[PDB]
């Protein structure tokens, strides 16, 4: 079995912007989600080998993960908060795409959902 390779989190002809809302994503959004008892399925990528999940990357194939995310943050890869933002919801979209309704993994992607939502609700004005 083989994985595939991790998302990108650097790319030097990709324009980056620092703004208040992505500085917010790294501050309050993430921080808040990483530090959560359930983060720990979420920190880094799938590993499809380990978990014997040959089948993962057959049907996520936009995958996501935390760890990307929080390196895509403090390596300023974004340029704006909406690309941002879609990271997270495709990282728990994979979740309930791949995943049976009521198995721990989803209780555990909604639980930082409703983090995540109380959390964006907020994000400041440019
Ligand atoms: C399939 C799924 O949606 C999953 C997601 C997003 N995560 C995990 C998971 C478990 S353990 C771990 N890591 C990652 C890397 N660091 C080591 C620990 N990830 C799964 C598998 C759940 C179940 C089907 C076996």
């Amino acid at each position: 079995s083989m994985n595939p390779p991790p998302p990108e989190t650097s790319n030097p002809n990709k324009p980056k912007r620092q703004t208040n809302q992505l500085q917010y994503l790294l501050r309050v959004v993430l921080k808040t989600l990483w530090k959560h008892q359930f983060a720990w399925p979420f920190q880094q990528p799938v590993d499809a080998v380990k978990l014997n999940l040959p089948d993962y990357y057959k049907i996520i194939k936009t995958p996501m993960d935390m760890g990307t995310i929080k390196k895509r943050l403090e390596n300023n890869y974004y340029w704006n908060a909406q690309e941002c933002i879609q990271d997270f919801n495709t990282m728990f979209t994979n979740c309930y795409i791949y995943n049976k309704p009521g198995d721990d993994i989803v209780l555990m992607a909604e639980a930082l959902e409703k983090l995540f939502l109380q959390k964006i609700n907020e994000l400041p004005t440019e």
